[PDB]
């Protein structure tokens, strides 16, 4: 009888985190041409922490 | 009635800066074969800042 703002049912069963981690691992595997190595290092370490 | 020293009208809009960016990025994508790693590192950091 009451309205509700329900989630997706792909979030309730945590799967979206798999999409996310896949994207993050792709971004780690890529090189940063325009930028130095220390920046890449910092980003990919922060990404591995997660 | 008055003489005026007018800019290009490609400066009055900011589009020159985009060619400047093109140039700086086409420098960031260049190894410096003559010179060591630290020199290149310095330059590429300096132009990332801009």
């Amino acid at each position: 009888g009451v309205l509700n703002q329900v989630l997706n049912d792909n979030i309730r069963n945590g799967h979206v985190v798999n999409q996310l981690m896949e994207a993050l691992m792709q971004l780690s595997r890529q090189q940063f041409p325009t930028m130095p190595v220390d920046y890449k290092r910092s980003i990919q370490r922060g990404i591995l922490l997660l």
